[PDB]
């Protein structure tokens, strides 16, 4: 079993930056890949970024050049550095983790990101 706990969301102005964290607990040494997704109300989840144990990253077209996914194996934590946020980035962001030979998946509880000038 693998549990994921997210943090870092909140309010940010357009053009601002946030960093999200996804901390893994349990049998973290069997995690193969971890990814970031987001979901806005009434829409399917959108894939954002993926990273392997080796550090190979893959991004969706909508966040390339702005979002950076990284991982700290010692802390069992995957980060999503989000620069130059736009109102269209408002969503609940979820991290996932593939483990047990890429056969099992766990999801975080999600964290709300709202990009607004108020
Ligand atoms: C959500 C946290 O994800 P990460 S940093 O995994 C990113 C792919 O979890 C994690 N923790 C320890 N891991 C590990 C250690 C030794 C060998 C293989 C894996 N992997
Ligand atoms: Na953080």
């Amino acid at each position: 079993e693998v549990q994921l706990v997210e943090s870092g969301g909140g309010l940010v102005q357009p053009g601002g930056s946030l960093r999200l964290s996804c901390v893994g607990s349990g049998r973290v040494r069997t995690i193969n890949t971890a990814g970031w997704y987001r979901q806005a109300p009434g829409q399917e989840p959108e894939f954002l970024a993926r990273i392997t144990v080796g550090g190979t990253t893959s991004y969706a077209d909508s966040v390339k050049g702005r979002f950076t996914i990284s991982r700290d194996l010692a802390k069992s934590t995957v980060y999503l550095q989000m620069d130059y946020l736009k109102p269209e980035d408002t969503a609940v962001y979820y991290c996932n983790a593939d483990f047990d030979f890429g056969s099992r998946t766990a999801w975080g509880q999600g964290t709300q990101v709202t990009v607004s000038s108020g």
